[PDB]
């Protein structure tokens, strides 16, 4: 799949959906789902409520409320289980899978940030990395970054990967 890195504000992007890193209970907590939330609506959890729980390591779509995208995908890292890099390795594969289902162009993805909780960010890189790189070229696939520098670093380890030198 076609990537590209970008620091920005998730809930501004302007596509086909985004994916949420989640519990697999899909309560939507702090920081970034906060704000998807927020600027969504409660629909978004009303739907997350009534899919209800499902397993550590999968993704459960919803609507997107008043967000500028279609689908909210989320996708169950940690929760009932501990998030491990295979929880987020399987979780990341999920989640793509998910937009192959629905005929997808434009997906973002919140990059790093809260993927690593406690993990390597390095590793955490290189198991979304493989699993975004195995979805097909349909698909286009943004990171958005908090911070402008990790936008960079993601950029670079992107030109590093095509060669190595």
């Amino acid at each position: 799949a076609r990537i590209r890195d970008v620091q920005g504000d998730i809930t501004e992007f302007q596509g086909d959906a985004i994916v949420n890193a989640a519990n697999n209970y899909l309560k939507l907590g702090a920081g970034v789902a906060g704000a998807i939330l927020r600027k969504g609506g409660p629909s978004i959890q009303e739907e997350c409520d009534r899919i209800g729980k499902i397993r550590v390591g999968e993704a459960a779509v919803t609507g997107a409320g008043n967000l500028p995208v279609r689908y909210v995908i989320h996708a169950a890292v940690l929760g009932d289980e501990p998030a491990s890099l295979e929880t987020v390795r399987k979780a990341t594969k999920s989640a793509l899978e998910k937009a192959v289902e629905l005929g997808l162009k434009t997906v973002a993805f919140t990059a790093l940030g809260a993927w690593v909780g406690g993990l390597p960010a390095e590793a955490v890189f290189r198991v979304m990395f493989e699993e975004i790189k195995k979805a097909p070229d349909t698909l286009e696939v943004t990171g958005v970054h908090g911070t402008e520098k990790s936008a960079e670093a993601g950029r670079r380890a992107t030109l590093e990967h095509h060669h190595h030198h």
